[PDB]
């Protein structure tokens, strides 16, 4: 089946008859336990929402193509509020051209390391068979409102043998998401007076994909095999007006409709793969080079995540990231029949950030220790990993899997990071599953790094209104998370109902300080000796939670499908605010009726639950009026068919929000001077768009 306790699998078949528009965290984030949230409450960027784990964010959300992991976001400047103007890392693979994607959640994933807290996402490509095979896929939405942003999409896949012993995969996808129009908002937005009258919470960002992938398979032996591949990506936007306090200047509205932001991610991937008596080997070296070019904004208070007028033009951020993996497998028969992993990691992240690293020290008076103009732009972290896994089953239908990984971050130090997972067959129709282990999330190279400085007059600042600097801290500890899961599933003959319970304690969640470590010397005015923060670590947070699935077979040709989140409790136990803005629950719901041989129909409803917004403002005090807003429960429903013309032929058509429920971003969750807050109203949810699909495949 497709979710066990703590896992779940999408199909190539799923994503044919749920097709996203563009990005796979439209289907990914059906899975449950799985939310669509920004990583902290501001509602910064509130419309660039990235897959969320059991509510640990998207930044603890580790996303790997094929076991290799994508780090491109760690690219985009990492903000006060814990948010990226980054449209996050599943836009990578075109959705037409997986095989399948993996979602790995809580004590089950902790063994993945760095960054894997909320869970895993790898998203698996087709490859070669044993004759030549390929597809050309063509995907088309049509918004009922042209405000709205429409959706088109091609790619071609191509594999196969060349000799006996060497197979190749090609790919190669074209794609564009229109942006929102500059004015979808106009109407909905919050109060907006004096200065910022006029101004404007954005719609969703367009962006153009054009990615190719080759990989050559080389199989020099009977049981030895050796990959090569490369990857060519390139995502632009089309820029709709987002700033992160939805401020305005004339930079910004000059730039409406044009690209503002290109990233162009490089993959080069050398992978051996060994299967003989003893057992099986995998070792692969990963090249990830990013280039985010995005034109210059402004490090301060209000102009933090605006267009620098002063310093127009592009800079070029470099993310130069590097991974070799090593890893055996060994059947053991001892008293306890059993399976044992054996593995050594090694990653480097070189940043190169000309634009991040140039706030200076003019106004809030200077800081010892930190150079105001010309500071280094670079940054760096290795990670050395050794981990094993024992895979016991005990009697059969039982297994006990304890592993051990330990880091050594060449900055924060050593980590130890300990797992056990249970599954017992109760009955043969009946399973248990218990889970416990502690996983391990690096600080990002934005909060490590005492040259990273922003600056706020008071508006930003915690427990006071006196101008204050936040910095960067080589000091952190890392964050772990003891995620703890208990969950039942019975299944059989198609019949399958589960619920997990899921508690992840939250130990040394790094966020913008709370208390003034120091100040500044000398500036301008009332604004001078500012008051300094740096990045610290919240001692304890918590996150709660259910996770269910049922499937009923009603007849044959018909399959009834449920996956449900419900999120508990999810708590900054310092100052009792939330982590993030998650819906209360999800109920995700598909009808299957394979109503012919060849035709095939899907009714699909999601339920989202009450969404509130963060109690406390920059300040630490509480907000009042429109800060205060909430987002009723809501449903989505949706049609689609599929009506396969003949092996080599198939056609898509259907509609994604039937009744028309329509939600607008009002701007973030807090007030501002000049731009009342918007609560939990932070996003734009689509209106009815009817969409079509053709798909030819050998
Ligand atoms: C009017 C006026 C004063 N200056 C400005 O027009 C601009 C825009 C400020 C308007 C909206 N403010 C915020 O959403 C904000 C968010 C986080 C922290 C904050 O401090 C915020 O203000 N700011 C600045 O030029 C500025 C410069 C240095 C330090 C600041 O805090 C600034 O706001
Ligand atoms: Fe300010």
């Amino acid at each position: 089946t497709k979710q066990a306790p703590g896992v779940s699998i999408i199909t190539a078949e799923d994503i044919a008859k749920r097709p996203p528009s563009n990005d796979l965290s439209q289907i990914i984030r059906t899975m449950p336990g799985v939310n669509l949230t920004g990583n902290s409450s501001s509602g910064q960027r509130g419309n660039n929402r990235q897959i969320d784990i059991r509510g640990m964010g998207p930044e603890n959300t580790l996303i790997l193509v094929d076991g290799k992991p994508v780090s491109s976001r760690n690219s985009v400047r990492y903000g006060w509020r814990g948010e990226r103007d980054s449209r996050g890392d599943t836009n990578w693979v075109p959705a037409d051209q997986v095989e399948r994607i993996e979602v790995i959640r809580g004590p089950a994933a902790a063994r993945y390391g760095n960054g894997a807290a909320g869970g895993v996402v790898n998203i698996i490509t087709k490859q070669a068979g044993a004759e030549t095979h390929g597809n050309l896929s063509v995907y088309s939405n049509f918004p009922q409102h042209k405000a709205e942003g429409a959706s088109e999409r091609m790619s071609f896949g191509l594999n196969g043998p060349l000799t006996e012993n060497l197979s190749y995969r090609v790919y190669g996808n074209i794609a564009k998401t229109d942006s929102d129009d500059w004015d979808i908002n106009a109407g909905h937005e919050s109060n907006r007076t004096g200065k910022q009258a006029g101004t404007l919470p954005a719609g969703r960002e367009g962006v153009r994909n054009k990615d190719i992938d080759g990989l050559l398979s080389w199989r020099l032996t009977p049981e030895q095999t050796l990959e090569f591949e490369a990857g060519f990506s390139r995502q632009g936007n089309i820029y709709t007006g987002d700033t992160q306090n939805t401020n305005s200047n004339n930079y910004v509205k000059q730039m409406l409709g044009h690209e503002t932001n290109r990233m162009y991610r490089e993959t080069y991937s050398v992978t051996h793969r060994g299967e003989w008596d003893f057992g099986s080997s995998l070792a692969y070296l990963q090249y990830e080079k990013t280039r985010n070019s995005r034109i210059n904004e402004g490090l301060a208070g209000g102009t933090e995540g605006i267009f620098d007028p002063n310093n127009a033009g592009f800079y070029t951020a470099t993310l130069r990231d590097l991974t070799a993996h090593g890893e055996v497998n060994l059947p053991l028969h001892l008293g306890y029949e059993q399976t044992l992993t054996l593995g050594s990691e090694w990653t480097e992240q070189k940043l190169d950030d000309p634009s991040s690293n140039t706030q200076n020290t003019e106004e809030g008076g200077s800081i010892p220790g930190l150079a105001g103009k010309n500071r280094s732009s670079s940054s760096s972290a290795r990670i050395f990993s050794l981990f094993a896994e024992d895979n016991i089953e005990l009697m059969p239908g039982t297994m006990l899997t304890p592993g051990l990984r330990w880091d050594h971050h060449d900055i924060v130090g050593d980590n130890w990071s300990p797992s056990l997972n249970l599954s017992h067959a109760l009955t043969e129709r009946v399973t248990l599953k218990a889970g416990i282990a502690r996983a391990y999330k690096a600080p990002n190279l934005y909060q490590l790094n005492p040259d990273y400085l922003l600056y706020s007059r008071g508006q930003g600042c915690y427990g006071q209104s006196t101008s204050c600097y936040l910095r960067g801290n080589d000091g952190l500890k890392a964050e772990t998370s003891v995620n703890k899961e208990l969950g039942i599933e019975y299944s059989h003959d198609g019949l399958v109902a589960g619920l997990t319970y899921f508690r992840n304690d939250y130990k040394n969640k790094i966020e913008s300080g709370l208390s003034p470590v120091d100040h500044a010397s000398g500036g301008k005015g009332d604004y001078a000796n500012a008051a300094i923060y740096q990045w610290e670590n919240v001692p304890k947070a918590v996150v709660e939670g259910l996770e269910g699935t049922l499937t009923l077979p009603l007849a044959d040709g018909l399959k009834w499908s449920n996956n449900l989140t419900y999120m508990l409790q999810s708590k900054n136990k310092e100052t009792g605010d939330v982590l993030s803005v998650t819906p209360r629950y999800t109920l995700n719901s598909m009808l299957d009726w394979q109503a012919t041989d060849d035709l095939s129909l899907q009714a699909t409803v999601t339920w989202y639950g009450k969404q509130k917004p963060k109690k406390y403002d920059y300040h630490g005090d509480r907000v009042t009026g429109s800060a205060n807003d909430q987002l009723s429960p809501y449903a989505i429903a949706g049609l689609g068919g599929t009506y396969r013309l003949s092996k080599n032929l198939s056609l898509g058509a259907g509609v994604d929000n039937l009744f028309d429920k329509r939600l607008f971003r009002a701007g973030n969750a807090q007030g501002v001077v000049g731009i009342d807050g918007a609560g939990a109203a932070t996003y734009n949810e689509p209106g009815r768009t009817f969409y079509t699909s053709l798909t030819a495949s050998f």
